[PDB]
């Protein structure tokens, strides 16, 4: 549970937003990329895994599941690469809802940033700090700390 | 001290490596940039603060302390922007040692990556996972979790 992440790819302004969600907490990391490639996904995973203890990643689609560069990054970082098939059907809708929520935040900050990448990081900030009462940022830290102890 | 970070800028292969160190744990985040500008530093801080609870940042030099874009990012993210003057003289050497250690790791992985940015993220991974016995990654999580409770 504490090491499980899900990849998610959404689109805005003719650009691609790559998202990793910590399943147990709802905490996210995200980046804007020109297009979703194996190489971009692999690089994003290397960054993620140096920052949080990533044990398992549910990939967002079959191309990233298949990508040799993604497989190389998962091997390098000690990550079990799995599919992201929603065997639990509620999973699709939950990801859908997050994407809409993220796009909504982006719209609310879009004025304060010249570049989309900046607005996305602002949206990450707002999402992770939002009290729902703990925040996603508080939850991920508590979950991982409990796992260590 | 759970919210205190220090910025650090080092050079390699004609490029700039921008580093943020969580002072209490030794945990780091880093990025390769073309050159250290206010705008790059501001963007890096927005990313950092969406991921960890950044309360205070000791800036790496006077230009980033002065930068209006850096000041804007600190205001936006709720960060107290401070100087990084080593009133404790041991601070200079500790940062020095980390930079040398980081460059050494980069050299050990440099073969496994075509691009410096990739080697830097690999070095971040190795640094944060290294058992010294807990790792920096374990320490930052424990420090922050304890602060929340
Ligand atoms: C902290 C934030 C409130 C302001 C920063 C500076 N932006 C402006 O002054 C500005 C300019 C024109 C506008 N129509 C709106 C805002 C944002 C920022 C920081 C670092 C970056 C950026 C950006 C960005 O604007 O995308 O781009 C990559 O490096
Ligand atoms: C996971 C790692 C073991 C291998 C990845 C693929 N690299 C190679 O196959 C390769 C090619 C030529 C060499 N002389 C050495 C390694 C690294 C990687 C992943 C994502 C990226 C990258 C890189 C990068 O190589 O910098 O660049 C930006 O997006
Ligand atoms: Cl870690
Ligand atoms: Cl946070």
């Amino acid at each position: 549970s504490p090491g499980i992440w899900q990849l998610d790819c959404t689109h805005l302004e003719g650009k691609v937003i790559l998202v990793a969600v910590h399943v147990a907490s709802g905490y996210i990391e995200a980046e804007v990329i020109p297009a979703e490639t194996g190489q971009e996904t692999a690089y994003f995973l290397l960054k993620l895994a140096g920052r949080w203890p990533v044990k398992t990643v549910h990939t967002d689609n079959g191309s990233n599941f298949t990508s040799t560069t993604v497989k190389a990054a998962c091997w390098w970082a000690g990550i079990k690469q799995e599919d992201g098939i929603p065997y639990n059907p509620q999973s699709q809708g939950v990801i859908e809802s997050m994407n809409k929520e993220l796009k909504k935040i982006i719209g609310q900050v879009r004025d304060q940033a010249e570049h989309l990448k900046t607005a996305v990081q602002m949206a990450v900030f707002i999402h992770n700090h939002k009290r729902k009462g703990y925040s996603a940022g508080e939850r991920i830290v508590d979950i991982i700390a409990t796992d260590i102890q």
